[PDB]
């Protein structure tokens, strides 16, 4: 049974990941889409976040929860180490890849389409209007793109 406190996890967890570009400089660029486009499943969450008072009505949708919270741990995770100019620089640098979190987007949206799916069928719970899929990477790619003006720049000449 235990309290409703694993609920705060996804309040807490969830805008987290937003906070590190608070913290952030070279990522704050990406971060910051990041987080805001992240906190847009939590958001939701946290009207809900109150209203919950008994255990849990479908153990079937808290599961939807207990692997979606790990797919944002991730995120917030991955941030602390990109923090590293060497990190950052050999990716660039590499010219492999044009976004930084697309990994840990593509399974949060992932994870997410049938998690919200669980929540508003138990009960009126708005989801992420998104089409959460490729949408993410249409504007992760689109946004990207400033990476090379905005790192080049961090490093004055
Ligand atoms: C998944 O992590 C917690 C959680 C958080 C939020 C929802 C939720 C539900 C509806 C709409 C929106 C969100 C559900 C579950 C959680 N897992 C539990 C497992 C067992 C019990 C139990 O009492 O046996 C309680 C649990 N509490």
């Amino acid at each position: 049974g235990s309290p409703g406190e694993n609920l705060k996890h996804i309040i807490t967890l969830g805008q987290v990941i937003h906070k590190r570009c608070e913290e952030m400089k070279y990522c704050k660029k990406q971060c910051r889409r990041l987080g805001h486009r992240v906190l847009g499943l939590i958001k939701p969450l946290e009207m809900l976040q109150d209203q919950g008072k008994r255990s849990v009505p479908s153990e079937k949708l808290t599961t939807a929860m207990n692997r979606f919270k790990a797919a944002l741990e991730e995120a917030n995770g991955e941030i602390e180490k990109f923090s590293n100019r060497s990190n950052i620089c050999r990716f660039l640098t590499a010219s492999q890849d044009k976004i930084l979190f697309k990994d840990v987007n593509r399974k949060l949206s992932d994870v997410w389409k049938e998690l919200s799916l669980l929540l508003q069928v138990e009960q009126r719970m708005p989801v992420s209007p998104i089409s959460q899929g490729a949408s993410w990477a249409q504007e992760d790619q689109q946004d990207a793109d400033e990476d090379r003006r905005a790192f080049q720049m961090l490093r004055r000449d």
